[PDB]
């Protein structure tokens, strides 16, 4: 077939994809900036394709409903043919690998705890052993599924609390979770990936921090629908970019070089 | 085809695969113990195959000669049909992915510096800026190739020194590198993966340590020849084991639970 513009699905999640300050006066890919915007340009160059960035319609990463077996989020967009590739902080997981393909990781990470400074919590075990401080995760993502599935004693205890907590402890976006931490006087802690936690630590008003070790070790990958003609070349491109130090340069650029909480 | 015993290639590298104390009175897979021996048993169970562990004939991880284009080590055993799968601390890299397939990572790691305690070095930049302390890497592995290929200023400077150093700074096995660190009075430092560095820190006589941050971020994967009927199921198995916490349990078991340098 003739070369065709590749539809990239991605998600508005800082600092992966953000609206440029002057985005109103801009069009197409130029509306956006961030780690994954930089990454997409590199991947496309190396794989020889043109592309259009599109923000996922429902603003979700992607989960499958247990009853209907229907997928949402970026995973759904790939599964149902609405996008050709996902270039986003999308976690490589078993249930996703059953339906789509992933490159080798472009970033390594694990689940972690965000607190408002001063909150007397230093571990997941700490959270599990008390009830004064509420805690939750993002909806329709891999962190929620981690807790739902885990048989580890501490993590299952946390799930049991989170699933039946009222008012709901789950949030629709990472930014909503961060806002909740900031305004809840230390009575809400947020479970999120170390990458996002470390970024938010670097942002004003510098009132949050990561505590504890990571709960797991996993990775983000570039995802393609099964049968895509792009998967092999994308995988090799990710590995090249990692080996040439480009991925590390992009992390430093978006996380630390312009961190707002000092040197 | 009828089910057939799967030939697993692996490498004698502590604590991944080690000879059991009483190995002389034992046969087959029972001769060996370690992280990758435990991992192989889990992978085989989940994928429904029987298997034979075999130690790589030439004792190497695997590199390709630039002139002949011939592969050695475990990669060679897969490429030439001498083994069906590699279950070992084998780094996922571009040149390897061009010829064999890898599961998603079962362990995350990066290149790091091992010193004898007291050596006045705290970073790769430190090594690069002096000449009193020699330093090197393992032959025929991914760390050597990292330095050979890197255009990062510090790393290229290190390569330039290492490639022409006399007497040779390269070693045939990790154990040889560790021994060299221990007996060289602080005048040899060793570049090796953080996983192996962290293990050796935990072993008597407790005279080495890791210094500096990791130089990169990468992963070990289970490797299969292209065209193998095992690749998909192995990949899904690795992800399941990671998500169920089994991989982390195995790391703790072999690295820390019986560390010899205290709590
Ligand atoms: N990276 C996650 C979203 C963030 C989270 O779940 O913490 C995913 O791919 O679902
Ligand atoms: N894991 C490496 C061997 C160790 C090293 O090169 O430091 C490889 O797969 O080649």
């Amino acid at each position: 077939g003739a070369n065709k513009t590749v539809v990239v699905t991605t998600i508005l999640e800082s600092p992966y994809v953000m609206m440029k300050k002057n985005h109103e006066m801009l069009e197409g890919n130029e509306r956006y900036e961030g780690y994954c915007v930089d990454l997409a340009a590199e991947i496309a160059k190396h794989c020889g394709f043109k592309y259009k960035l599109t923000i996922v319609g429902d603003g979700k990463y992607g989960a499958r409903d247990a009853d209907t077996k229907i997928w949402n989020g970026m995973v759904g967009e790939l599964v149902y043919g609405k996008a050709d590739i996902a270039i986003a902080p999308l976690t490589i997981t078993l249930v996703r690998e059953e339906v789509i393909d992933f490159s080798k990781p472009f970033m390594s990470l694990g689940i972690s705890i965000m607190i408002k400074k001063g909150t007397p919590i230093e571990s997941a075990e700490d959270l599990s052993k008390q009830t004064e401080i509420a805690y939750g995760t993002l909806d329709s993502g891999s962190t929620k599924e981690f807790f739902r599935r885990s048989k580890i004693a501490v993590f299952d205890k946390m799930w049991t609390y989170m699933r039946s907590a009222e008012p709901s402890v789950f949030v629709r976006t990472t930014a909503e979770g961060v806002a909740r931490v900031r305004k809840s006087k230390g009575k809400y802690a947020y479970l999120l990936e170390s990458t996002m936690n470390e970024y938010i630590e670097q942002r004003k008003p510098c009132d949050t921090m990561k505590v504890g070790g990571n709960l797991d070790s996993k990775g983000y990958g570039i995802a393609t629908p099964k049968g895509s003609s792009l998967g092999n070349a994308v995988n090799l491109a990710v590995l090249k970019l990692n080996e040439q130090g480009l991925l590390d340069k992009l992390k430093n650029k978006w996380w630390y070089d312009k961190g707002e909480c000092g040197s």
